[PDB]
């Protein structure tokens, strides 16, 4: 509805693509799908979600969320060899920019204030 939260709003588990894109194109480290069919998965889920979902869809991804019903799902960005998750969280709120997958956000364009990165 108007709220952007882990059941219809938001989906389980959001852009669980785009934690293998985030880490590849963030620290260059890739685990088995190329960087183009990564990133074409990755910002498809980001579109699926309406405009004013998105930012925070993101912000579940860096760091997390608990479900209305106790349970938790979020925060994908976890350390990797040669990937630190602060690379991996200063890149992924540019998901939504013209660049990536340039896609408007709450705020009303292909940008995210209110994310941590």
């Amino acid at each position: 509805g108007t709220s952007c939260i882990p059941g219809m709003a938001i989906p389980h588990n959001p852009l669980d693509s785009c934690r293998w894109y985030v880490s590849t194109r963030t620290c260059g480290v890739g685990p088995r799908l190329a960087t183009q069919e990564m990133k074409a998965r990755c910002c498809r889920q980001l579109e699926a979600i309406p405009a004013y979902c998105r930012c925070e869809a993101v912000r579940i991804l860096m760091d997390g969320v608990v479900t209305p019903s106790g349970q938790h799902e979020g925060r994908l960005l976890q350390d990797l060899p040669g990937c630190p998750r602060q690379v991996q969280r200063a890149f992924a709120p540019k998901l939504v920019t013209e660049v990536e997958c340039n896609l408007a956000t709450i705020h009303g364009g292909p940008f995210c204030l209110s994310l941590l990165g």
